[PDB]
C-alpha cells in the first residue's frame, strides 16, 4: 500500500487552491477553465440533497468515468461513512482521492472505514480538535471542517475553524503532565496531541468546506488559516456559474489585498439563496454525522 | 489608521439629524431633498428581510457605487457581524461609515470585528449599558439601540433607550468601591464605567433605531435623550414616502414644540402596517443577536 | 503614598526564603537564629484558631511592639478582611507588611481594603488566576495561595498552585481576540491578563502557604514554581520546633538536590498531627473566604 | 535512568512469594526467618492508620535506614500520591522499590508521579483494567489490586482481581476495529490494549493486596491468577505473628494441594478481627483514591 508520506504528499499539492463540486462533464470543463485544482464528482450538489431527501449513495460509476476523461486535474469522489466496499469500487475506477462525506447517508452507525488498508488518500470531516486527531489516527490524509453543507451560510464553517485552531493555540506552553490530561478530555491519542502541540497546526493539510458562497467568504476562510476551500452549491446554484467561478478562484489568490478584492466582487452576480444555519434542527444537521 | 478622536469627530457631525435607509439611486435622491444627513445603502429594507428570509449579506458593490455617485451627503453601508473581510471591501469603495448590523445574518457566532484596525468609523447596536461599553472598548465610534427592526413598533426602542439611560443615571453619586462592583455585574471595563459616571452619558454619540414609523415616534426618541434617529422601513413602506420623509426630518427639528408637531402630522398619510413586537418569538427576534 | 514600584520592591527581597509565624518574643528569637527572612506576629497559630473558635481579631498592639524590638528581620502582621482601620493601626506601629488574612474573621462580607491608599505593602490570598489578578488590581504587592491553614496537609496548597500556574501556561500563544474572552470568564482586568500572558508569571512575587509541615513539603512547593514558603503551625506544633526550623530553612535552599534533602530530613523529628483536608466541610473551610 | 526492562526485571524476581509489612527491626527480622521475599517499611500497619486517623506521611528516614541494615531481602517503602520529592528521598536512602500507596494521604489531587524519570522501580494500585493500563503508561513496574486495606476482608480483593482478569479474557478474539473501541471506553492507550490482548495478561507482574488475613485467603488469590500476595495487618495483628507468618508463606507455595493446606491451617491461631468491607462508607474507602 501507499506509504503515509506519499498520501501526505498528494494532500500538500492542493494547498492554496479551490475544489469545485461538479455533476456533469460540462460543469467539470467549466471548473478547469476557471483555474481550479480539482473537481469532486457527485450525483447532485449538497443543496439538492437536502431538497430531494431520501437515501443518497455513491455516484453512478458511468458518471465518474466520464468526468475523468474530460478534465486533466485530479478527480475525487464521495463514499458513505463506513462503506469500505464503495471506497473499493471508486479506487478501481482511477479516482485520486476518496472523500468520506457526511453529506451522504451513513452506512455504518459505529465505525468509519479503516483507511490504512487502501492506497488512495482520503479526506474526512472534523468539528473540533478531538475529531481531527482521531481521523488522522485511522489514516486520513486531509481534514476539512464539516460546516453546514448546502446552506450558503459561512457561520458554521467559521465556528468549526476557530474551534480547531483555537484549541491548537492553547496547547503551546503546556507541560507533558498536562498534555496527557488534554488527550483524555478530547479523547485523542497522546502521540498526536504532542505532535500537534510541537507544530501548532494539524499535521495534515486542512481545508474549509460548507457555506462558502461568495468571493468574500472564500477569502475569509483563507484569512482564518485555511489552506484552501471546498466550494459546492455556491457556484453552480448562483446567478452566473461562469463568472462566480473565476471570482472565487481569484479571491483565494488575493485574500490579503483589500483593494483587489473589491475589483473581483464587482459584476460577479447574485449568490445562492441560502438558509439560516441557526434555523436547522439538530436532527436535520448534517454536521452531527461523523461521530 | 485614523485616530479615535477623528472617528469620534465624524460621529458628532450627525447630531440632530435623520438617517434614511435607501435601496436605489432614486430613493437616495429623495432622502437628500428632504434634508437628511446621511443614507444607508442596503439590498432591502429590514421589513423585506423578515419577509424574504434566507441569508442576507452585504449589498452588491455595484449598488453602493451608484448611490455614492448620486448623493452629496455621506453614504453608509451594512456588514455582517464578525465578517472583517466584508468591512474591508466597503471601506475600499469609499463609504464613510460601516454599520455592523444585527439585521443581517451573523458570520461569526462568538466575536465581533476588531474595529480598531480600520480607518472608517463604525456603528454598533446595544440593548443595555453593558453592551454599549463593550462595543466602545473594541473601537465603535457610535451606538444605536437595537429595537426590533422592521416592525414599526416603537415599544422596543423606548425600552432599550430607558435601559441605557436609566443605568447611567444610577451611577451618579456612587463611590469608587461601588463603581468597581457595577463593572463586574454588567461585565464592562472599569475604565469606561468611571468615564461614563463622570459624564452621565455614553462617551460616544448615541442614536435611536427600530420602530420609528411616524413623526410622533421620531420626536419621542429625541425627547428621551437621543441625538438623532435611524428611519428605515417606516418612510418608504408608508402610503407616501415623499411626504413622510419631510415630516420626519421636520419632527426631529421641532421635537419640543407641541403646536408645530400638530401641523407636521397633518396630511402626512398612513404609516406602515407594523407587527406587534410582543408577538415575535424570541428565537425570531433580531435584537437577540449582538451578544 | 509609596509608589507601586517600591511596594513591588519590598515584596522581591523576600524571594527564596522562609517566613515563620510566631506568637511570643522567644519564638521570634528562635526563627531569626534559624535564618528566616521575616516573622508574622499573631495572637495564635492557625492550628489553635480552629481549636479555639470564636471571633479572631488583630493581635494586641502590645505584642507586635515587643516582637519588633526583639528581631532585626522585617515584622509582618495580620488584619481582618475589609477592616481598613485595623490596617491603619498596624501601619502606625511600624510593621513592614500587612497581611489581609482569610484565617481571621472577615469584617466586610462584600469588599476588601482599598490597598492603594496606604504606604505599607500588602499580601493577599488567591485560589486561581482570577483571584490573583483582581487582588493586584486593588494594589496587592504579593500573593500567597490560600491552601487549608492549620491542617498540615499539602494537598490543598499544591492544588491551588497548579490552578494559578496551570492557567498562566495556557495563555501562551493565544491571540488578542481570545485573551479578551478569557478576561471575561475569569472576571479579571484585560490589562493584567495581557501583562501576565507576556510574562508567563504573576507580575508580583508569589509565595506558598497552608499545609507546609515537613522539609519535604517545603521543597515541593519550591519545585512547583514558588518563590518562598509561609510556614505556620508546622514548626512550633512539631516535636522539636528548634530542629524543624533549621531543616525547613535549609530545605528551601537545596530544593533541587536529592542527596542533600535526605541528610536534612534525618533527625528532624515527628511533624504536626494534621487533619485530612478532604474531611473538612465546605462551610468550615477557611479557603472559601476571600471571594 | 534504569531501562524499563531492568525495572520490569526487578518486578519479576518477586513472583511466587510473600511481602510482609513491618514497622520495627524486630518485625523485619521475623519476616526474613519465615522465608519472605521482601519487606515494606512503614510507620504503622494499615489497620492502625484507620484507627489513628489524621495525616499519614512517609516513614521517618531513621527507621527505613535501620530496617535495611537488619534484613538481606530487598526493602521497599511507601510514598504519598503525587509527592515526587518524597520518592526522591527514599531512592537516595537505598530502597529497591517505592510503592505509591493509596493508604497514605494523597498530596496531589490530580496527577501521579512521573515515574519514568526515576531509577528505582515503582508499584501502583489498580481497580480495573483501565487503571492498570494508565499506570503502566506512566512507568509503573508492577501492579497490585487496591482491595480495602486494614479490614481483613478478602471480598474486595477478589472483586478487583476478577475485574482485571475478567476484562483481559474478553479481549481475546476481538478485531482491531473493536480493540480501538474498548480503549476509548476504558480510557487506556491503544498500544497497550493490543499488547494485553495478545498476551492475555498484564504486561507487568501483578500482585494481590488488601484483606489477606489467613492461609486460606493467601492461597485463594494465587488460585485466581496472582503472582504473589501483599500481607500487612493480617500477620502482626493476629494472635501469634510468628506462627501466622510461616503459615502464609507456606500456603502460597502449596496453593494447589488441598491435603497440605489443611495441615498448614492447624495450630496457626486466630486471625485479625476485621471489619465488614460493605460497612465502610464510600467517602471513607481508601480504594476510591488512585483515580
Amino acid at each position: 500500500h501507499g506509504t503515509e508520506l506519499i498520501k501526505r504528499g498528494f494532500a500538500r499539492m492542493q494547498k492554496g487552491g479551490v475544489i469545485m463540486d461538479v455533476t456533469t462533464p460540462e460543469q467539470a470543463r467549466i471548473a478547469e477553465e476557471a483555474g481550479a485544482v480539482a473537481v469532486m464528482a457527485l450525483q447532485a450538489v449538497p443543496a439538492d440533497i437536502r431538497k430531494a431527501g431520501g437515501v443518497a449513495r455513491m455516484a453512478d460509476p458511468e458518471i465518474v468515468q466520464q468526468i475523468i476523461e474530460t478534465v486533466t486535474i485530479p478527480v475525487m469522489a464521495k463514499a458513505r461513512i463506513g462503506h469500505f466496499v464503495e471506497a473499493e469500487i471508486l479506487e478501481a475506477l482511477g479516482v485520486d482521492m476518496v472523500d468520506e462525506s457526511e453529506v451522504l447517508t451513513p452506512a455504518d452507525p459505529f465505525y468509519h472505514i479503516d483507511k490504512t488498508q487502501f492506497t488512495v488518500p482520503f479526506v474526512c470531516g472534523a468539528r473540533n480538535l478531538g475529531e481531527a486527531l482521531r481521523r488522522i489516527n485511522e489514516g486520513a490524509a486531509m481534514i476539512r471542517t464539516k460546516g453546514e453543507a448546502g446552506t450558503g451560510d459561512v457561520s458554521q464553517a467559521v465556528k468549526h475553524m476557530k474551534q480547531i485552531q483555537g484549541e491548537i493555540r492553547a496547547l503551546a506552553g503546556k507541560t507533558k503532565e498536562e498534555l496527557i490530561m488534554v488527550a483524555r478530555e478530547i479523547e485523542a491519542p497522546i502521540e498526536l496531541v504532542v505532535e500537534t502541540a510541537k507544530m501548532q497546526r494539524l499535521p495534515v493539510v486542512n481545508f474549509a468546506a460548507g457555506g462558502v458562497a461568495t468571493p468574500a467568504d472564500a477569502a475569509l476562510m483563507m484569512r482564518l488559516g485555511a489552506d484552501g476551500v471546498f466550494v459546492g452549491s455556491g457556484i453552480f446554484k448562483a446567478e452566473n456559474p461562469e463568472k462566480m467561478a473565476k471570482a472565487v478562484v481569484e479571491a483565494v489568490n488575493n485574500y490579503d489585498n483589500p483593494v483587489k478584492l473589491a475589483e473581483i466582487s464587482k459584476g460577479v452576480g447574485a449568490g445562492m439563496k441560502g438558509i439560516s444555519a441557526d434555523m436547522i434542527p439538530a436532527q436535520e444537521a448534517l454536521q452531527e454525522r461523523g461521530w
